[PDB]
């Protein structure tokens, strides 16, 4: 039942809305390669483990505003299995670049 979510392809860039409520809604986000992609993190739950988000495969660390959405713009120049989480051995977020 662990199905992934495909991001929407816009005019030259991709976008995906990740509903943050007790965890990450889209367990695995699928995106293309060599294309600018933005991840929209909508904070619905004021969970402490969801206060900050860091991409260990991109080197991007940002904070999420409660009651609002924070977008992370990245450029996947390599095809493979990527991931995102908060802290270390916690949360669950995967990304697949074609």
């Amino acid at each position: 039942g662990a199905m992934g979510q495909k991001a929407q392809q816009k005019n030259g860039y991709q976008e995906i809305r990740v509903e943050v409520m007790g965890g990450y809604t889209p367990e695995l986000i699928v995106l293309k390669k060599s294309v600018p992609a933005r991840i929209v993190f909508d904070r619905k739950d004021p969970s402490p483990c969801l206060d900050q988000i860091v991409f260990p495969d991109f080197g991007v660390h940002a904070n999420l505003p409660m009651g609002e959405e924070y977008v992370v713009e990245i450029t996947p120049e390599q095809a493979g299995e990527f991931s995102f989480a908060c802290g270390m051995n916690m949360m669950h977020g995967k990304m697949i670049v074609e």
